[PDB]
This record gives structure tokens, C-alpha cells and sequence, in this order.
């Protein structure tokens, strides 16, 4: 599993469950296209995104639907969803974890890249 | 100014300095379409992008040129770029911060919406 | 003003206010001494703490009362107090602001250091 | 194991290793006594500080060494430390995690409690 998503809630301080996730790769045409997506499970996580074959080198975006997960907590939120934008490099380590810690007018989002 | 952007280097500990500023709206067709852009001066701030006439309601995308920013000082960088997606307006007219946080391979980013 | 704090609330999106702080001093005997203390204003800044002939070299700690701030908003959050502790003016007076984004169960704090 | 302790570095995108972790217990006199310790693993993980039956409600510091970590690869930080203080809680879900993540001028910190 080369690539993970790690969603922490900051005002309930648990992991943030059924959150919708969508992750683009970018094309030739400088559009977005659709490549992978899930939900975060009871611990906040979503694995088995991709694979090792299908993870090439490229520019992805990570797309978390903040606003329909503060929505159904009865809470109203600021963005319309967080974004993650990065360049997948196989220079780097090859293990992709991206965290997130939400709240409803602030995110922050860290990449954690290991062996 | 109701639109004003905010940067912090968590590196050095100061204001992230001609940081560039791309700013979007999405239109009619569901495209994003260009709306006001600028650079972060010595404060670390970007004022000046719009005017309250021009600021209508809509979703607006924020996104903060990070990589560049890193790359300009030897380092290399996680994200392309922070990307802050949000409705602006829909309840009246209002001022809005965007303040962002930048690491290396984090960022953090904050709304402080006013009323006038 | 050497040393100022900036509050925001990460919940609401606004400035965090009336937030208490009490700054603490490292003494000779490596206690920590009462230095000063304020509450944060409408802006959710608090200046005017000391003066830069007060604020010499040492280890500070700026407690931050978030309990009491989440608390005085019917809500009940994770942590006592935010604890932010620095030398400060080792290499020479500086002016330092120590930024912290509350939320009810996380927080961040930033430190922003310039030289005048 | 009822209190875990993570942190990432927000500057190399990894776990934060071998970092000194000192927590402490908040005694009648207001002083603070030395409760468990240990230094993070190369998934930037402590386990292990203690047991359900000695982590009893009551207040309790958890410092994070930062300074030295910061300076063991050459960088210079601000803080001496990274501070946590909270009350533990029975009423509250069982497991604490204590998440934490650096920059030498910033840090932020999470509580994850779950059951
Ligand atoms: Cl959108
Ligand atoms: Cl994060
Ligand atoms: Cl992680
Ligand atoms: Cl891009
Ligand atoms: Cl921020
Ligand atoms: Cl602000
Ligand atoms: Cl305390
Ligand atoms: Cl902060
Ligand atoms: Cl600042
Ligand atoms: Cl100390
Ligand atoms: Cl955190
Ligand atoms: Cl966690």
C-alpha cells in the first residue's frame, strides 16, 4: 500500500469516520481525472487505494470532503473540502501516508514518507 | 479589503515573504476561472486582491504557490500547493482571512471571517 | 512591544477572545516566577505585556487558558492550558509573537521573531 | 495501554525517532512528579508508559524533548520543549493519543481518545 489517508477530527478529538476521499492523477490535458476514492474507516484511515503498479510517478490530488462530514455532525464548516496536491516521486521513500486534522474553519494536512 | 492572505514560515519563524497567490471562481460552467492574484510582501502579507463590488458570491479556490516558495530557498517540498476551497458570501457580504502555515511536507491553513 | 500573543478560535473562525495568559520567568533558583499576564482584546491580541527593558534574556513560559476560554462557550475541551516555552533574547533582543489556533481537542502554536 | 504518544516531523515528512517523552502527574502540593518516560520508535511511536490500573483521573503533563531532537540534525528551533497538560478522564473513552507534530518554530498537538 504505497499511498494511505489518516483523518483526525479536532473538535470531537477521534479519528474522522465515513469521510469521503477522492484522489485525482493529472493528464496531459491539465485536467484532473479520476483515480482512486473511498470512505476513512472507524480508526480514520482509508488503505488500499492503489497499487505499486498503478502509483506511478506524476502529480495526484487528494480531495477530503470536509463539508459533507461537518454537515452530518450538525456543524457548520468553512471549506468546501481540503485539498492535497503533490508530486509522487520515486526518488523519494515509497510509502505515501496523508494526515489530516480538521476543523470547521481550519485544516492542516502533513505527508509522512517512509521505507 | 475583503479578501486578504496571510503567510507564515514555520521554518524560519517569520512572515513567508513574495509568496504567490493564485486566486479562482468557479463559474457558470463549472470551470474555475481566474479572479485576482498577487504576492505576500515583507509582512507576509497580500492585500489589495479584490474590491467588495467584485467579491460576489460564489466558491472561491485560494491557492498558495508552496513549492515555489520552498524551491526559491534551496529546499525541496512536499506539496505543489496549498489549495483552500470555500463559498464566500452566500450569507451577505463579509470579510474573509485566509491564513496559511507553511512546512516542508505540512501546512496548516485557517478562515477568520468578519462582519462589516 | 517585545513580546505580544494572537489568539484565534479554529471552531468559529474568528479571533479568540477574552482568552487569559500568564507568562512565567525561569528564576536562579530554576523555578518559574510570574512575569506578567493580560487577556486577549476583540482582535484576539493581547499587547502591552512588558517592556523591552523588563523582558531580558531568559527561559519563558506563556500559558495560554484554553479550559477556561472553551469552557466560558458551553464546551468542554481536551487540554488545561496551552504551554509555549522559549528562550527568548539570547542572541539579542528580539520581538516575538506567539501565534496559537485553538480547536476543543487540538491546537497549534507559532512562533514569529523579528529583529527592529 | 491507555496513553500513547505519536509525532511526525513537519520539515522531512516522517516520524519524529527517538525523541525523549517525559510525562508527569500533577501531585497535591501542585508540583509535578515524574509518572513514565521513554523516547519514540522509528514509526515515531510510544507505547508502553503505563498501565490502566496506574493511570488514574487526575492531571498530567506530557513534555516533549523537541529542542534536542531539532538539534541532533542540525536545525534550530524555538521552543525548549513541547508542553501538553490535560486532565484524564474516566467518564471520557479509555485510550489516549497524544499526537504531535513539528516544525522548529511551530507545533501542533492532538488528543485522540477512543474507546
Ligand atoms: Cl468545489
Ligand atoms: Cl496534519
Ligand atoms: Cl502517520
Ligand atoms: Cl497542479
Ligand atoms: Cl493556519
Ligand atoms: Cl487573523
Ligand atoms: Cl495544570
Ligand atoms: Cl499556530
Ligand atoms: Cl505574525
Ligand atoms: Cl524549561
Ligand atoms: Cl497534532
Ligand atoms: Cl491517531
Amino acid at each position: 500500500c504505497p499511498l494511505m489517508v489518516k483523518v483526525l477530527d479536532a473538535v470531537r478529538g477521534s479519528p474522522a469516520i465515513n469521510v469521503a476521499v477522492h484522489v485525482f492523477r493529472k493528464a496531459a490535458d491539465d485536467t484532473w481525472e479520476p483515480f482512486a476514492s473511498g470512505k476513512t474507516s472507524e480508526s480514520g484511515e482509508l488503505h488500499g487505494l492503489t497499487t505499486e503498479e498503478e502509483f506511478v510517478e506524476g502529480i495526484y490530488k487528494v480531495e477530503i470532503d470536509t463539508k459533507s462530514y461537518w454537515k452530518a455532525l450538525g456543524i457548520s464548516p468553512f471549506h468546501e473540502h481540503a485539498e492535497v496536491v503533490f508530486t509522487a516521486n520515486d526518488s523519494g521513500p515509497r510509502r505515501y501516508t496523508i494526515a489530516a486534522l480538521l476543523s470547521p474553519y481550519s485544516y492542516s494536512t502533513t505527508a509522512v514518507v517512509t521505507n
